[PDB]
């Protein structure tokens, strides 16, 4: 008998997903055991993990591991390739996630997570503030979203466009929910450093930057504390992941989908006015396999994957119970899902945009990166410190430096 150890997400709800899949597994393949265990956070799952790296007591896999983390973890030969474990192909395959794990490909040709879950970040608009300013719907280029914005003051000087603290603010992280959903939107998924270069589209971040420095100038960002300002009124666009919707269920059960507020792709340059599919970013994470693990603990786990993505339902049943949008392509289309997203209207939005989003950059030193991106350009200009040709310059100068 061959025994696959598993650590889930830091979740009860995931870590039962995983659980339940584990013991149908289990009663199809009487030899193989998959011992699925909450992972604990100390502090981090991250830590977690390069402890147990460290200790040798890495489980044969894991899942909760994004891109950048892969990336370091793919550097130190921790993890192996899934591309060299037979059965990865079955399970792309069937899933029906092609475009979404062509996305996550590494510098050096190999395939390192198989994603279990990918929430594009869209932005969520206060439809009533829109039609108050004679909107039935909200704009999608820079010039549209500058033209709302002065008919917003007119009639609300109160009000912004964009409320977050976030925005000021230079940790590495809060970049995947501002600068890269729009880089990412305006630049075609360009992956901003790729294979170890700098290859940034200068173009689309120099007008990303003079668009937030007209935002700027014109009172419509807030960058300092403001509890639940697109909520209550402060702000009529908001970064949103489906993590909210629970939330204002709770809170906030007056905003409701397609009548006080809307969610689309971010904004893009005027130019792409007439773009279907636009690009954004995408929060994913998904499963590595450890190389402590034994060839035939590694091929026991992608066949229990290969269980898992067999039947359409077990995605349906992830997205229902974790509010996590499944990692693939089809799920708008799939009859499957078709009575749930009839019932969730706003969670098929972020479903139809998954094949098209990016994830986080495959580089070990994303952290230093992406930290250089809000102290030199996105954080001045959102706070009036410097122009946006300066900042762009600033920023490429200080990437060479961390990428020699």
């Amino acid at each position: 008998k061959t025994k696959v150890t598993f650590w889930a997400a830091p979740n009860p709800t995931q870590v039962k997903y995983w659980d339940e899949m584990a013991k149908a597994y289990e009663k199809e393949n009487p030899d193989v055991t998959i011992e699925v265990s909450q992972m604990k956070e100390s502090p981090s799952s991250e830590a977690t993990i390069q402890s147990a790296i460290a200790s040798k007591t890495a489980p044969t896999m894991s899942e909760n591991i994004n891109r950048s983390f892969a990336a370091q973890l793919a550097d130190s030969k921790a993890i192996v390739p899934l591309n060299d474990v037979k059965g990865l192909d079955d399970v792309v395959k069937e899933r029906n996630m092609s475009e979404t794990m062509d996305s996550w490909k590494f510098s050096d040709g190999n395939q390192y997570v198989l994603p279990v879950y990918s929430n594009p970040i869209l932005f969520a608009w206060r439809l009533d503030t829109l039609k108050e300013l004679g909107y039935d719907a909200p704009p999608k280029t820079y010039s549209e979203a500058l033209e709302v914005g002065k008919k917003l003051k007119a009639k609300y000087p109160d009000k912004v466009l964009w409320a977050k603290g976030d925005l000021s603010d230079p940790t590495a992280w809060m970049r995947w929910f501002d600068f890269f959903p729009l880089y990412d939107a305006a630049s075609k998924g360009n992956a901003f450093v790729e294979d170890g270069k700098l290859v940034a589209d200068d173009k689309a971040g120099t007008e990303l930057l003079t668009f937030m420095s007209e935002l700027q100038k014109n009172k419509l960002l807030l960058a300092s504390k403001a509890t639940d300002p697109f909520e209550t009124g402060t702000s009529i666009m908001a970064d949103n992941g489906p993590w909210t919707f629970p939330n204002w269920d709770e809170k906030f059960p007056e905003l409701k989908y397609n009548e006080n507020y809307a969610i689309t792709a971010p904004l893009v340059p005027d130019s792409m006015v007439n773009e279907e599919n636009v690009a954004t970013y995408a929060d994913s994470k998904g499963v590595v396999m450890y190389a402590q693990a034994t060839d035939k603990e590694k091929e026991a786990a992608m066949d229990f994957l290969k269980f898992v993505y067999n039947d359409d339902k077990n995605d349906l049943k992830f997205l229902e119970t974790t509010n996590l949008i499944p990692a693939r392509d089809d799920a708008t289309e799939n009859e499957t899902f078709t009575a749930f997203f009839k019932e969730n209207p706003e969670l098929e939005v972020y479903a139809a945009n998954v094949p098209y989003s990016i994830p986080a950059m495959d580089d070990a030193k994303y952290n230093d990166i992406q930290q250089i991106i809000g102290e030199e350009a996105w954080n001045p200009i959102v706070r009036g410190e410097k122009k946006p040709t300066k900042a762009w310059s600033d920023m490429k100068k200080a990437e060479d430096g961390v990428l020699q």
